[PDB]
């Protein structure tokens, strides 16, 4: 898609919905779940606790917190995966992942915690998955349990390729050789969607990568936090593109999403792939122009060079813009990377409507951004194939939406907000003054 | 996707098939089928001939003549649309769509024949749908039955906003009023795929548009000549674009495929809508740049100004190009267009394998070029939801490819060629010197 203009984010005020603060100043609020005991749950990644709330007085119980969560000021690292058992109510379990320090400097660990409604808390911590990679940018974490019984999690590429892992290769593309595998080396479950038993093994029926079933369901993905099952068994996923092209995909068994040889379609529009990790010598600086403009000394390649198989293009980018595309934009002052046309989306969430569903939004997928300060509506047809028309923002404001869920009844949306960052303000400029720092808030239908 | 070189194009041989004309005679042939009695049968677009091939041998049969067929030598109408009913021995229908003169010049007429099996001819004739739009250009004509005992046909948008019919208005995102139904009044049925009963009337679950049930199922398309249900009874099509974006749809109820006003993605790269009917001067010149440069006086509408509902972008363009791109091309000096980036894809054919499967063909579509001289091979995920990389090109030769079927067994190809018409050669150039000019072709 086309990006929108600072003028069309601007009115996205939804003056439909009334709004009410339910908390603010919670520590980087990650996640949050409708409990199966009817209460909101929420994660704080910085501090490793899940809190409890309760959506009518607000009133707000720490259940738990995970011991010894690792978390950089400066870092997507800390308390990330969180889901709970499907059939709670017979399997009281919490599913989650964070990260730890690896004693063999940090590794990511899949843990299941067991509910005890006696005393409220959790219990019996078993790792299903530990040793996977582990850094302070793009990774991803996302954890659900599908119609399958399986879990299904984002682990993103780490930040290789930008940033402070500049030369450090990218090992999205990557899977694993049966001997990484049988001495659990996971170091190319990176830019994955991986796919598990609920104890960790790997599933039998895993596609098949280069000759060799792994944890990998699907592959070629950059920072995926998104991601969300539709009432008939489809996977929608969001994912943080570079410059440009942050995705919504359906995720597909065995399916390579292109990261990073191509970000959004295979069109060569607005993107090359520089791999910096072949570069002639680590002193070259990143141009930061998406691969279209390049320091000397890096090997580019073009979308359409890439010899990859099973390529699956996304069902929609926002935003694919062409190589004329200006990616230093005097408007965002020091803060340029506003200004890509990008919108951030922090999740996925599949609007399941209930006794009070909101008037036209039947098989909506709901996006929130972080840069842009709104939660997308995105249109589906009924049968979860195709999106229908653009990405409509919603909820205008100087925030850095993090996270949403609806209550049961759909009426009411709950979202989270970021403590702190870089949002863009109704006139296109750049602001760190957050309206709403570290929020639970509440979104009612009127 | 990104189009491929003249050398792309050129390196696709296909060494690995060998090649054998059954048939070299053919006057403008346009579809083939695989018949229920197992010979192949093909039609005739200019002459209304429905012939039968015996696939082992290469014996022809004209079976009949479709009556009263109008068609232009410098057009696209005539003998279109063809299907067997999938039940054919226990009901012996054969369904066509045609252009004949329009009593009240021409209309499109969806048409039931009943086959006589020891006359082995065509009889009793029932016009199911009359009065459908026709021209010269873009007509389409797809026929098939659906999983659901439907009728699906396509109906392209006529040619208008371009060439001879420039300055008429592009109908493909009207739909009719319920007062043009109940009077038969079919002029918004043009740039649509249609869903009929299998006696032409409206099928009480088709989608609802603008407050009316029709036989209108999806909307917005220009010129859809691929259309066919994959085995988990999924509609994939294939559309011709104008200077871009030709498109691989995948074809929902109450979809809206864009057309005029956005090509292929709605990403204001190499194409926007300029509206000629629109135009104070009737006297302006279409300057062919796909809506990026235009005289003045017409009004243009960028892809993302467009205020559509239900809009439903392709699996796959080919191909798309940004507002940079030269649409005046020298390689192809007076021919112009055919170094235009699409590929003009003539029909749309899933293949499903059998016995002798070609290895690595599983859910694979198959997609004749006319300008380029190939069959392109564009493979999906096993169900039918997604393209996995994109489509590769085969039997490159100087032939336009109008298309393509396979046998039972899966190992041998049939595809059909152009009596006449421009193709580019293996090195960019066009030539209008055609190597099986109107053929029947095998591909084992
Ligand atoms: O392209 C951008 O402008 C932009 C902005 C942001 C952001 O505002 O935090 C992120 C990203 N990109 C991004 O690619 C990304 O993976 C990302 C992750 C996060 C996060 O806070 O967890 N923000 C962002
Ligand atoms: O863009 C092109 O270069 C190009 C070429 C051709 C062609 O070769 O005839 C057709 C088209 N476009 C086209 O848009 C189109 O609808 C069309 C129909 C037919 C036909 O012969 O039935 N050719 C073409
Ligand atoms: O450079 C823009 C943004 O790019 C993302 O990939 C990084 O994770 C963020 O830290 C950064 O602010
Ligand atoms: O102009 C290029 C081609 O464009 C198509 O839209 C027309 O149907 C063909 O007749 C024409 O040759
Ligand atoms: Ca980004
Ligand atoms: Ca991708
Ligand atoms: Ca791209
Ligand atoms: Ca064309
Ligand atoms: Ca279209
Ligand atoms: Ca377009």
């Amino acid at each position: 898609d086309v990006p929108l203009t600072p003028s069309q984010f601007a009115k996205a005020k939804s003056e439909n919905f009334d709004k009410k603060v339910i908390l603010s100043n919670l520590n980087k609020p990650h996640a949050l779940l409708w409990g199966p005991d009817n209460q909101i749950w929420l994660t704080e990644r910085a501090t490793g606790k899940i809190l409890r709330v309760n959506p009518e007085s607000g009133s707000v119980k720490t259940v738990f917190q995970v011991p010894e969560i690792v978390n950089d000021a400066d870092g997507q690292n800390g308390l990330l995966g969180f889901a709970f058992h499907p059939d709670f109510k017979n399997n009281p379990y919490i599913y989650i992942s964070g990260t730890f320090k690896n004693p063999k400097p940090n590794q990511t660990i899949i843990r299941r915690y067991t509910y005890n409604k006696s005393t409220d808390t959790l219990e019996k911590p078993v790792d299903l998955l530990a040793g996977l990679p582990s850094s302070k940018d793009h990774q991803s974490g996302r954890l659900v349990i599908g119609p399958d019984q399986k879990i299904y999690y984002t682990i993103g590429d780490q930040g290789r390729n930008q940033l402070a892992y500049l030369f450090l290769p990218n090992q999205a593309q990557h899977t694993p050789t049966q001997q990484e595998l049988n001495g659990k080396d996971y170091h190319t479950y990176m830019g994955k969607v991986l796919r598990l038993n609920l104890d960790g093994s790997i599933p039998k029926d895993n596609p098949s990568f280069n000759g060799v079933v792994s944890h990998i369901y699907t592959l070629g993905h950059r920072n995926p936090q998104g991601l969300a099952f539709t009432p008939n068994g489809k996977l929608l996923q969001s994912e943080q593109g570079p410059n440009s092209d942050d995705e919504i995909n359906l995720i597909v068994k065995g399916g390579n999403y292109g990261w990073p040889n191509v970000a959004g379609y295979k069109d060569d529009s607005g993107y090359a792939y520089a791999n910096y990790s072949a570069a002639a010598n680590k002193s070259i600086k990143d141009l930061a122009q998406n691969g279209v403009k390049v320091a000397a000394g890096v090997p580019v390649t073009k979308e359409s060079e890439w010899t990859g198989k099973n390529f699956v293009p996304p069902l929609k980018t926002l935003y694919t813009v062409q190589d004329t595309y200006n990616y230093n934009d005097p408007t965002c002052g020091e803060m340029t990377y506003i200004c890509w046309p990008t919108v951030a989306p922090s999740s996925a969430y599949v609007y399941k409507g209930g006794k009070k569903a909101i008037t036209g939004w039947e098989n909506t997928l709901l996006v929130p951004s972080l840069k842009r300060g709104v939660i997308f509506r995105i249109k589906l047809d009924p049968t979860y194939s195709t999106t229908y028309d653009d990405a409509v923002p919603m909820f205008k404001s100087n925030n850095r939406y993090r996270d949403v869920i609806a209550s049961p009844d759909g009426n009411v949306l709950y979202v989270l907000t970021d403590t702190a960052g870089n949002v863009q303000k109704d006139d296109g400029s750049v602001t760190n003054t957050l309206e709403n720092p570290g929020s639970l808030i509440k979104f009612t239908y009127k």
